[PDB]
């Protein structure tokens, strides 16, 4: 049923705090380099509980909510008929991807710029 | 019904966006404070789009959208009993209350620590 791996599972989160609260570094936990069962990753999920953060990133859609643990992040990731296709755990103040991208910003003004010209 | 009092809100949020990026400093553009009718905020919002990331916090709850336009923001905070008690434009790079503080992150890690002794 259970592996045994979601524990070191948790060792390894817990380093991971520690590096993002000395270094401010993020990191990330790909869930598919170990071998969990519905099991382990079902423990995981129910170990790390829920927290008050919920976020949807379009692409396929990405789920990335903030678990009961403060900086601990479930990242799920669906194709476009809702099927899981990779999930993660990223340890950060907020998921990298959440963030818009200084280019992106540059681009965005750009682009009110000429719908300004429009309207 | 629209005053046409919502049009000049685009040229400020392209004055936040430049701020933005030339300064790091985030800015906002309190709606409510604001005197619009609920067509022009619909109007605004309708123009400003919906982008690529949503954003859901549960006092109350809050929807925290990022618009077409990547740095620009649509916030809306709602009591428990469902009233807005705050919509406003958030132009960051990512909006201030979606990241866990510090203190927290370093409670987390102190919890963590402490329930792997127990498993």
């Amino acid at each position: 049923a259970r592996s045994g791996n979601a524990l070191p599972l948790l060792r390894e989160i817990a380093e991971h705090l520690h590096h993002l609260l000395e270094t401010g570094e993020a990191s990330t936990i790909d869930l598919s380099a170990l071998p969990l069962t519905p099991g382990d990753l079902e423990w995981l999920r129910a170990e790390l509980g829920g927290g008050e953060v919920s976020v949807t990133l379009h692409a396929g859609a990405s789920t990335l909510d903030e678990t009961a643990f403060p900086g601990v992040w479930w990242i799920i990731h669906r194709n476009a008929q809702g099927a899981v296709t990779t999930q993660f755990i990223e340890v950060a103040f907020v998921p990298e991807l959440v963030k818009s991208p200084r280019a992106d910003v540059a681009a965005a003004r750009a682009a009110l710029v000429l719908r300004m010209a429009d309207l």
